[PDB]
């Protein structure tokens, strides 16, 4: 079977995480992409991707299915806060 994947919204990095080879989701979504926070995930537009360690994000942010990515990461992959990648275990 194929590795489970979901769709996320960009959204800005939080300001620690700058330059930080991170992207933050929720634990809803890292338990559907069967992998724990702290692991690394594959993040991809088209068929661009970056790899980058799971850190969680904070509670209000859970729920909203969106990942946070700072701008060399979204510049990586051609993408604005706003837009949609998808998320799979690497
Ligand atoms: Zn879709
Ligand atoms: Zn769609
Ligand atoms: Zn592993
Ligand atoms: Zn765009
Ligand atoms: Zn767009």
């Amino acid at each position: 079977m194929a590795n489970s994947s979901v769709e996320l919204r960009v959204s800005e990095a939080y300001p620690r995480d700058v330059g930080r080879k991170i992207v933050r989701i929720d634990r809803q979504t890292a338990a559907r992409l069967g992998v724990e926070v702290g692991d690394f995930v594959k993040v991809s537009k088209g068929d661009r991707s970056v790899v980058a360690v799971v850190w969680p994000l904070r509670p209000d942010d859970e729920g909203r299915g969106i990942i946070r990515m700072d701008g060399y990461l979204r510049a990586a992959l051609g993408v604005t806060v706003g837009d949609t990648v998808t998320v799979e275990k690497a």
